[PDB]
């Protein structure tokens, strides 16, 4: 299973490292990060970008489009936008693939591959709820990371594995992450 | 400052339970509880829900529409539905004023009175979201309890604090529940 | 009261010049000059930008997105974007945040803050038209500098004094730069 | 080449006077001046409105539906609605003809010849908003009276001639009334 | 507080004449009577419509544009049209301001001021209900004069100072002429 | 079966003075002709209006909202508008019952009674279509006079009888004013 | 100029009859007639249909796919639909191109050439007003064949050239078939 | 993989003619060709229609309703319209299935089932966009020709071993018919 | 003549190379190259950007805001797109003016300025049709290359000829660079 990971500059890049060592040895993981997602997994998990590119069996430049993902001649089974600021919510509904991630999830949505978008906000305006329900009238699951509270998370920790095997649940990957409903 | 807290069945209803602790002196609260929300707080927070009747200023049943809160010709500032359930959401986007949960969301969007909801839910589909969006257009304040990481939680606590903080900024009410962005 | 001023890339920033003045002593102000309103204050106004910049209790550079008005967190009253380009209407519109202007914007259409806009272009086309409207319905005041001349203009001056009075009409600031309709 | 000139009763009738005054020499002009305007002409102009009609090469009373232009069988070439008030931006929008300026704005529609208004109001609301957009729709060219300032006007008069000569810029007049972006 | 009350030809204008009454040294009241009104004030209250003009602070006639309220940069806090006709609920919603009713509704909408109409017609038709969910859709408050019974009225006076009453509670001002659902 | 016609200013009022006479002895038939219509009876039928008055059971002026027709407590059976103006159909179709034509069409579609539309014009512009268009889909009949030639009239009488049968037609009244298609 | 003129199956092929012998020394003129059209003229005109076939530069049967006509690549001026069919509105408002008078209007719109249509039937339902809407908005010329009476017809063939005239008129030839409005 | 081919009559057949054949041992085909399309093969091909039929499993008549393929208890796993006509594109969106073509189209749209359509047009008008967006939102997939050159096509054969791979691709069926991006 | 050339990063840059060189002495061409086409340019066409350069009358770099097409105060005839990136597919329909050549097809969209883009994608999805079906509403001539092949192309060389022969049609411009449907 190729699975397109994408980080942008929205607060929440913990969910995007946690995804990536769950599928380190279960899926080939492309990876790409936006120049805002850098800066904020410096901010927010206080380590170099780079410590995020090594989990990944292939990294690419957000402007580096003459990567093989620039095109739907090139294949893939799922694109995850983890997190998805509101700039590039606005983007992928818009078609303004002005980007490698943009442009991989516009690909995602001509060639019908699954397209998984995280948009982490609050609260939500309009605007975004309306570029979020475009989306999804089009195939795309539209998932902002919510953690709920059933399992009884004892950490930090236990909330972002739920919200990351709801994540490893839609690609269709069996995982034992989170202590399900039905306990 | 009157508000009117309504928890109804969905997940994190401990997001209903810190507002409304951080509420107590702070403004004249009124809680509503709906039978599925009463089943989540005991299965979610281990104690029975009369422990979180006794937090509000008032409690109404959510089958009391002799309640004074029933009519417009009675007056509040702000209603929380907190957590908001689907199905709420669906009812309040619909006005199918069925319980006192929905007919206080009604009532506070005819006399244009404060109305904050917090669906809990992930992924969305698009019915979801065009309820959302529906009630954003009209004033609403969609606000779907999606914690930010930038104030680096040490612990489901500090998650706790930063939704609840978001909340009472809404409100108008000074807090300094969570670290903010400028630190 | 906090007011952000962002000035954009199309003519007329002479506005932005005199409402940034009479805002100096009654108004905390942060302003945000974008890189092409850089170069249009040179052209049009004769002086460097950095002379603008002074006028203002802060500022930010339109790609510091570290800034504090970054975030929703941290609270101000209202957003002036004057003047407007189309590029900048058509980025608010549809929430493509990609600089610290739409992003502001952004966050105060979704904590419901006072957000004016004065798109500056001639003719409209049906693209200006239908960004102006969505921003309109979402509660934006769509205020294109168009004046008037009830109050029988003599120079230049007066009629930026008329539009810029009633800029701090919206804003709820009391003036007496232009003669009102009522002399 | 024959153009309609409508004055409403909004202001600015400065930039209709002008406008008829560049165009005396350069086309058969017909002038239609509705009672509200007149009394705008007087109080902004100082002038009486019969000094307006003077130079049109026909003048039309709005209530004069014996007029030949209340016919499509007639032809024109292009109308202009300088200014054109709310009242009259609504009615066009709507079909409703109720004098000869609307009159003639439908027919020219129906007829496919070049219609421009100048709608004159500041803020716009959604209304306005709404009926420009349909308009443009529509082929209308909305055209309100916004200035720009990379010509460096010196004077108010400076001000006019720009917003005149971008309004026969639309008509195909070739003029030099302002300094151009090239300059 | 600045109030505008406008009265329209449409069934019910003892409304009007109550809150007029009710608003006498409350509130500083401008009056607007249309022509049609003026009959129905007659027909229906047996008194002549000037009976009703003094009992505002200020009066102008429905064509007096030159009227202070004609223009935008002049100020006031909320516009109330009571009875509200179907032909007048019509030129609102379609921006049509032939008159000084529909200019200073038309103001109120692009000002961000407060606008209640009372829409008086049974039934209603679609055309009604799509103009007044435009105008509710813009933060118009629609409330056509529909009384309830849950404080027994004894008289049509208890039904009128019902309606009045809750024109007061949209107005944010304390009144006690009705009996509250919580008695 | 009482029928209200209304003769609106545009061409072909000889269709609703032909429509008047074969329902002289056969409907009760009020009439109202506006003030633009009269001019019209004047110059294409070279007969004084009044000439047209006395063809009716009833008649009231347009600006007589004093009428009983002008409320919907009072019962008539079907309105035909003929000819219909593109203002009227305007009027029509937003609900501005500024006359009693507008008024008594207005009361026919709130109280679901037969309402006939003829609009002459051409061509069409969208605007025409789309009132035309919504009066249609709120159950008016949409009746632009258009002869057809299967009969193959002799005359210009055959023509305004072929339309006029047509009308009787829809109105539900057996005559024998035009040949069939079966002949 | 090279006009295309179709003939489908609708009341009133007189029209088309009198267009196409107005139009023989003053265009080339291409002609298609519809099968159902050739019964319509047998019918209607008691001549055979090959009689209309002469009158034109250039015949093509509406099933002769290979004709010139039926690519973009070949050049006309305008499309003339006389009479057009509720069937044959459908068809080109839909695109159902399986004839060739439906390629050559749809070819019409690709290349932005003119479209005039003339659509027969009375009454109008609410497909055949949103069939026209939309190719109204398209910019086709939506032009039912409505004569007029201000030219004061003595006689069938003053209708007929009535019609024409205004055909012309939009096709942009200039023509002395009718007494225009100022006589 | 059970694959219908429909063969409609625009230009491009080759690529169904491609198509087929690199099918030919891969998939079970079953292969429609319309009337026009038969003709078009013969003029752009100068093969008979006939030698395109034996490159299928199956073939039936496009009026042969009672084929097997007709009905939905019957099944397939792919539709592909290779050229889709815009006769044929209008059908299939307002599901006109008149043929056998665009019934089992419409079938593929109710069972599910994939539905390639490959629209040959140049320019596409309004009408034919619609179309598409229409069926695309519906899960067809829409793919005009549109070859690229990234590849660097050396001759014609090279351009439709583009165009047919990418059907491939789509198709799921492996292949290396062109030069991939990543080369 | 004076047509804008706009050359965006999409495949198939070799219609822009072919257009220019067809237009060098029929007409007066500016030309703007983006960053992404000067890459594609490069690696499809095997040469330096710089050597489409020099097929122009005039070059601006995409950065240019200062150059004088980027104000309507300044005239041409035309704009082509070719290629048409979906990026700037998506910027010229949402109007997002961040570069010259999208401020240009704003322009020419506001001036009313003939559009011509020719979007290459394949497959389209929805966001494409989309933003296309917006365009070609507002006038735009919307012409993705999709070869056609009655003109039985012998080489690549072929089907260039005729995708550019059709542009100079739209233009036009007078050409015989393909055999056309009558041969
Ligand atoms: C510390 C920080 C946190 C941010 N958090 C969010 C966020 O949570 N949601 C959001 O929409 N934007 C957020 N932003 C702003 C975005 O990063 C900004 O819109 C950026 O342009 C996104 O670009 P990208 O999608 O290419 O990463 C944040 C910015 C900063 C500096
Ligand atoms: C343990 C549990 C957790 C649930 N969590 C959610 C949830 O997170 N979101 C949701 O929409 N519904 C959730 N539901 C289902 C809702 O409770 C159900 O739709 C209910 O009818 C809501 O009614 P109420 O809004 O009146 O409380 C949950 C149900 C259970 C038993
Ligand atoms: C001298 C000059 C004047 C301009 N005037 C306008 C204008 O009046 N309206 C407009 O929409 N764009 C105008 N533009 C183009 C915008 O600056 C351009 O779209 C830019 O990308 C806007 O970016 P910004 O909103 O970040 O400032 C002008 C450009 C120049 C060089
Ligand atoms: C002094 C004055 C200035 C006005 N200015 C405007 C204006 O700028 N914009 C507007 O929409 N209406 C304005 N109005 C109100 C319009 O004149 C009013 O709606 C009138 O009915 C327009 O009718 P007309 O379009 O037939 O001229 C103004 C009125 C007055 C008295
Ligand atoms: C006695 C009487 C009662 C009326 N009542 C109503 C009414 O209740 N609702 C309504 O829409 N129109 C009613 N009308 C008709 C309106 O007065 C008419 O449409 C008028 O043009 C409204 O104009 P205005 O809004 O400027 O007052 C009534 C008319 C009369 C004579
Ligand atoms: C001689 C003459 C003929 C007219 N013919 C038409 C017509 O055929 N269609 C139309 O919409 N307006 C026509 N008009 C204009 C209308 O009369 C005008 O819009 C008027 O305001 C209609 O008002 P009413 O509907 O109250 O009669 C004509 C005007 C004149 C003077
Ligand atoms: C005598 C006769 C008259 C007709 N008149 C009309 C008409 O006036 N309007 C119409 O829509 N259809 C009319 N029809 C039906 C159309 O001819 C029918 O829908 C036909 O399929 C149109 O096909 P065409 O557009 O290819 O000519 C008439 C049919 C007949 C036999
Ligand atoms: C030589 C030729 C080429 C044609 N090319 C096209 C084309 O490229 N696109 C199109 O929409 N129609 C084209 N047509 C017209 C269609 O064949 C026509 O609309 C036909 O009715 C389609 O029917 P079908 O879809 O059942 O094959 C062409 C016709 C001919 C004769
Ligand atoms: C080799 C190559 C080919 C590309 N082909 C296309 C294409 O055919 N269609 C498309 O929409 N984008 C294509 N792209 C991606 C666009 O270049 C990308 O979205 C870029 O941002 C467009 O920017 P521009 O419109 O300013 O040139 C291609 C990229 C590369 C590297």
């Amino acid at each position: 299973m190729k699975i397109i990971v994408c980080i942008t500059g929205a607060s929440g890049v913990i969910y995007a490292k946690r995804l990536l060592e769950v599928l380190k040895d279960r899926a080939e993981v492309n990876l790409i990060i936006s120049n805002s997602a850098k800066k904020i997994i410096k901010e927010e998990l206080d380590i170099d970008w780079k410590e995020i590119k090594k989990l990944a069996t292939d990294y690419y430049e957000n402007d580096d489009f003459f990567s093989p993902l620039a095109s739907g001649s090139n294949k893939f089974d799922a694109v995850v936008v983890v997190p998805c600021s509101m700039k590039t919510l606005s983007a992928i509904a818009n078609g303004y693939s002005a980007n490698l991630i943009v442009r991989v999830c516009d690909i995602a949505l001509k060639e019908r591959r699954k397209l998984i978008i995280m948009p982490r906000e609050m609260p939500f305006n309009s605007i975004h709820l309306e570029n979020m329900l475009k989306l999804s009238n089009l195939g795309a699951i539209v998932m902002p990371p919510i953690p709920a509270f059933y399992n009884k998370p004892k950490n930090v920790n236990d909330i972002i594995n739920f919200v990351v095997g709801r994540v490893l649940d839609i690609l269709g990957i069996d995982n034992s992450l989170f202590k399900r409903w039905g306990t």
